[PDB]
This record gives C-alpha cells, sequence and structure tokens, in this order.
C-alpha cells in the first residue's frame, strides 16, 4: 500500500474494550462479522420512518448524551494525546451513560469512537499515534440507547494551525449550517447537496461523493441517503418527524478517495486536508430541530 500522505497507521491496537452486560446492545454487536441483521433487511428500501412521540423521546434523549461524550472528547484534545487515549474515554463516557458506543464491532470495526486526522475523510481508527501540533482531528460520536442511536461529529484543532486549516474547518461548518437551516417539510433531500456544494466551491474546495449523510434511529444507517454533493440524485421527500443526519466532507484537493488495508480508513487520494461536521436532525411541521446541538454554548468547539 501506498500512503496518499504523511499520515500512517500506528500500531499495535489495543485488544478491543468490553461493554458490560448491563448495557443494552444493539444487533451487529454480537454478530461474528458485526453485521446489522435489521439493516439488512431493510437494504434496497427508499422508505422513511415517520418517528412516533415515543421514538423522538428516545432520539432526543440518546443525541443530548451522544453530545455530552463529543464535548469530553473535545476536552482532551491536546498536541501529544494519542487518538487511542480519546477512544478509551469515549469508551468510559458512553458505559458512565448508560449507553453502547455504537461503533464498536459495527462490521467489525475495532474501536468506540472515529478520529479522523488531516488527509483522513472519515472513519480513522483510534491508535498509538500522538495528535500533533498543527493537525486537525474530527471525533464522531455515536451513542445507542433503549434501542435508538445518535450521531454527531466535530473538528478540532490542535494547538495553533495554520490559515489553510482555520478556513477548510470554517467552510466545512458553514456548508453544513447552510443545509440544516434549508431543512422544513418539502424539501427534496436532494437539495441540501446543492446547497452545500455551492459553498464548498465558493471556497475552493470540493466535496466527497462517497458518504453520504443518513437516516438513524433504530437503525445507526437507514433511509434517507443523502449525498452531499450538487445534482445528486436522491430520492425522497422532507416530512415532519423524519430525523436524519447531514454530515459535508470538504477537501482542500479534489474529492475522490480511496480506503487504507484495513477496510476503514477513507483518506484524500491526493493526501491534502479534509474536514468533516455531522448533526442528526428532526424534520419537525415547520422546520428542523438539531438534536446534537450544544444547549449550553453557542459555538462548535474549534471557535472556542
Ligand atoms: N458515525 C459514523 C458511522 C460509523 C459507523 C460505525 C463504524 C465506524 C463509522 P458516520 O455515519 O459516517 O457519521
Ligand atoms: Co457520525
Ligand atoms: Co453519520
Ligand atoms: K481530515
Amino acid at each position: 500500500y501506498r500512503y496518499t500522505g504523511k499520515l500512517r497507521p500506528h500500531y499495535p491496537l489495543m485488544p478491543t474494550r468490553p461493554v458490560p452486560s448491563y448495557i443494552q446492545r444493539p444487533d451487529y454487536a454480537d454478530h461474528p462479522l458485526g453485521m446489522s441483521e435489521s439493516e439488512q433487511a431493510l437494504k434496497g428500501t427508499s422508505q422513511i420512518k415517520l418517528l412516533s412521540s415515543e421514538d423522538i423521546e428516545g432520539m432526543r434523549l440518546v443525541c443530548r448524551l451522544a453530545r455530552e461524550v463529543l464535548d469530553v472528547a473535545a476536552g482532551m484534545i491536546k498536541p501529544g494525546v494519542t487518538t487511542e487515549e480519546i477512544d478509551h474515554a469515549v469508551h468510559l463516557a458512553c458505559i458512565a451513560r448508560n449507553c453502547y458506543p455504537s461503533p464498536l464491532n459495527y462490521y467489525n470495526f475495532p474501536k468506540s469512537c472515529c478520529t479522523s486526522v488531516n488527509e483522513v475523510i472519515c472513519h480513522g481508527i483510534p491508535d498509538r499515534r500522538p495528535l500533533q501540533e498543527g493537525d486537525i482531528v474530527n471525533v464522531d460520536i455515536t451513542l445507542y440507547r433503549n434501542g435508538y442511536h445518535g450521531d454527531l461529529n466535530e473538528t478540532f484543532f490542535v494547538g495553533e494551525v495554520d490559515d489553510g486549516a482555520r478556513k477548510l474547518v470554517q467552510t466545512t461548518y458553514e456548508c453544513l449550517m447552510q443545509a440544516i437551516d434549508a431543512v422544513k417539510p418539502g424539501v427534496r433531500y436532494r437539495e441540501l447537496g446543492n446547497i452545500i456544494q455551492k459553498h464548498a466551491q465558493a471556497n475552493g474546495f470540493s466535496v466527497v461523493r462517497s458518504y453520504c449523510g443518513h437516516g438513524i434511529h433504530k437503525l445507526m444507517h437507514t433511509a434517507p441517503n443523502v449525498p452531499h454533493y450538487a445534482k445528486n440524485k436522491a430520492v425522497g421527500v422532507m416530512k415532519s418527524g423524519h430525523v436524519f443526519t447531514i454530515e459535508p466532507m470538504i477537501c482542500e484537493g479534489g474529492w475522490q478517495d480511496e480506503t487504507w488495508p484495513d477496510g476503514w480508513t477513507a483518506v484524500t487520494r491526493d493526501g491534502k486536508r479534509s474536514a468533516q461536521f455531522e448533526h442528526t436532525l428532526l424534520v419537525t411541521d415547520t422546520g428542523c430541530e438539531i438534536l446534537t446541538r450544544r444547549l449550553d454554548s453557542a459555538r462548535p468547539h474549534f471557535m472556542s
């Protein structure tokens, strides 16, 4: 394998971390290949669940807990901390909230969060690498509570960063929020990529094509599929009671991606930086509820 940039994996990984049995587990947790029967059973379906009031309560709670765990991770970001140390903290913070760390064993993913540095687009695996001053690092948190998943992510700066890092991360955050601002009943899911791409392209960045936002509730990934680039062909129209994420990945160079031999880590083919932000959203009768928002503080971590 020819690496696309300066990043490398830092092995060995710690043996996988157990979750106590009193924590309720998603189906794939105990499947030998980490397959989710319940997702596979809706593979190829375009139909979007209309959440009940009970379902909405469940999503509100797990998403608030997921935000709390993200905040824990944001607190740890400093030069010299390893990504594995972040993941260990995350793992304990999930268990403390009586939640299962959704990524753990999802299709045999080895860790309890995703940590994506610099040219990593998404799904980086926490490992023994200490964060370096000038890195950008995204932490993606997904929790499972009482049969509901909640999903969010933010990009952080490690110490002082360059102006290019600042612009990339600001633009990516703006892309997400412009999309969110458009969410309401009657909007086609395909429009959001037109919005994102327009803002990315205006700032000289490209938009990853291979990974999309997604429905989420009882399943971690389900309908709708939500592309982040323009002129996509996504199926569906927003209605009150839909829950889904929007999670644009924006790049300094070209949009093309490839995957490391680990089967997870997605990197820019050119080795240039990429940043991401993610929220889980509920469509209401007039607009949307950002389930993973901060309740206590006006701005994402990288501004603060
Ligand atoms: N939270 C992320 C999913 C995660 C699935 C579990 C295994 C690692 C990637 P994503 O839906 O890409 O935001
Ligand atoms: Co995520
Ligand atoms: Co997601
Ligand atoms: K990145």
